[PDB]
């Protein structure tokens, strides 16, 4: 039942802004599911952390809030100062299953 290595796991990003930002993308529509990326700059503080697009975010700064609205992921953001503590999910699975 439970996977040895993992599956669907959540994973934890950190992302520094400064003159770089973020250089990733973000995606929502419904406001049940929650906000998604969209694309990621490759060799950006998102890939350097280990970032990559289509995962589902999960928290900003610590704020964990599964089903946040568009402007609430985004404001988050804002007031994550230089560091972001972004984490969010694998949806590379997401499809696997499909």
């Amino acid at each position: 039942g439970i996977d040895p290595f993992t599956m669907l796991r959540p994973r934890l990003c950190t992302m520094k802004k400064g003159p770089s930002g973020y250089g990733f993308n973000l995606h929502s529509d419904k406001s049940k599911p929650g906000q998604f990326i969209r694309s990621v700059d490759p060799d950006s503080p998102a890939e350097a952390s280990g970032l990559r697009a289509q995962d589902r975010i999960v928290e900003v700064n610590g704020v964990c809030m599964e089903g946040k609205q568009h402007g609430d992921v985004v404001s988050a953001i804002r007031a994550g100062g230089d560091e972001t503590k972004l984490l969010v999910v694998d949806r590379e699975t997401d499809e696997f299953f499909k």
